[PDB]
């Protein structure tokens, strides 16, 4: 269960950019600039 909206919610507050649900898990990526 990564919920794709609890994921992107929890991950996106955290300071990153955005994320997604692989192999049933939750990975986030950050970007800069």
């Amino acid at each position: 269960a990564c919920n794709d909206r609890d994921c992107s919610l929890d991950c996106i507050m955290k300071g990153y950019n955005f994320g997604k649900c692989v192999r049933g898990s939750c990975q986030c990526r950050r970007t800069s600039g």
